[PDB]
């Protein structure tokens, strides 16, 4: 089956965590859109917010709405014994009704473009060097070894330049899949108006397609915001984002497995949410 699915933060627009409610209500507004549905839900990572290394409790709130999870472990800043303890609290206390709803475990979300040279720059923390990287992923997988996890594939994602980049080539040597990144909305470098906006996302999967030695490329993030400063040639609006979620978006849904970024995020800047905060008014026509 193809997952389809939402990119989910641990945290609110205004930073304040969320709680299995919250979860609970985000998980069933994105079934309600479409009537196969976008079922699957992508997290950052396993520690539930405001705590040291409890386990997300997007994870309870996944199993009463059978939500798909594409679980994650923040790799960067060096809190992976934390992620690593959450992970494991979690195959403990929520066993197999946990475990049959995991569809694969990305290690690091975007840790080698903050290790680049313009991802430095881009304020967004620190990264990770691809052989600590690489030993992150050995510790995962020996985590879930023998568990209810153990039938889970492990990935990483990232930005399509860092895959490309052959300084890292050895993390995909030791993961399952790839997950991509992207956003020609950012790409402000090129001719990133809407109208090459199917071209630039085109070209960067197929750049990361050509380096990862014919394991899957998952879209793991990718969007167009309705509100937000204009990036280059790229602007923010709800026609500008209905043209990327039918260009771009259309063709992924039920093909590759994609996680849209994002849901609903009302109050951040750039806003890339679908649907307003009441999960249920559309910010444009959903439909394919
Ligand atoms: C293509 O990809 C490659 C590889 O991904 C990428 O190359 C990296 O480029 C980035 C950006 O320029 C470099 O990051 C800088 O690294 C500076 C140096 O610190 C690093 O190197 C230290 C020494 O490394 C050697 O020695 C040790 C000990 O002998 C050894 O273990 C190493 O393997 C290596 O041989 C190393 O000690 C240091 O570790 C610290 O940081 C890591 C980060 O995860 C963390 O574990 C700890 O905090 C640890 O103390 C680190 O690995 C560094 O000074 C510099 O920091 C600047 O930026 C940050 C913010 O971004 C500021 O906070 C800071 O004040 C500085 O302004 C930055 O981190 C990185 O070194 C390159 N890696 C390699 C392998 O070359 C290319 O850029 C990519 N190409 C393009 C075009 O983007």
């Amino acid at each position: 089956a193809v997952s389809k699915g939402f990119n989910y933060g641990a945290t609110k627009a205004d930073g304040s965590s969320k709680y299995q409610a919250d979860f609970k209500k985000d998980f069933a507004a994105a079934k309600a859109l479409v009537e196969s549905g976008f079922t699957s839900a992508r997290l950052y990572t396993m520690i539930q917010g405001g705590t040291t290394n409890t386990p997300i409790e997007a994870i309870p709130a996944a199993i009463e709405e059978k939500t798909e999870l594409l679980l994650g472990l923040w790799a960067s800043g060096g809190n992976m014994d934390n992620e690593i303890a959450a992970l494991k609290s979690a195959i403990s206390q929520y066993g197999d009704d946990f475990a049959n709803l995991v569809v694969g475990i990305s290690v690091g979300s975007e840790d080698m473009y903050r290790n680049s040279v313009t991802g430095s720059k881009s304020n967004a923390g620190p990264g990770v060097e691809p052989e600590e990287l690489v030993s992150y992923i050995q510790q995962v997988r020996s985590t879930i070894a023998g568990t209810g996890l153990s039938d889970a594939s492990i990935g990483h994602v990232d930005t399509w330049d860092s895959w490309t980049n052959s300084s890292n080539s050895d993390v995909v040597n030791h993961l399952d899949w790839l997950g991509f990144d992207g956003y020609p909305y950012y790409q402000l470098t090129m001719e990133n108006g809407i109208e090459n906006a199917k071209k630039l996302f085109d070209e960067s999967v197929e750049k990361t397609k050509s380096v990862a030695n014919g394991k899957e490329v998952w879209i793991t993030e990718t969007g167009w915001p309705v509100t937000g400063p204009q990036e280059g040639d790229a602007t923010a609006s709800p026609a500008n984002a209905k043209t990327y979620w039918d260009e771009v978006g259309c063709p992924l849904f039920g093909n590759t497995n994609t996680w849209w970024y994002m849901l609903e995020d009302e109050g951040a800047s750039p806003s890339f949410g679908v649907v307003k905060s009441d999960l249920k008014t559309p910010q444009f026509d959903l439909s394919c």
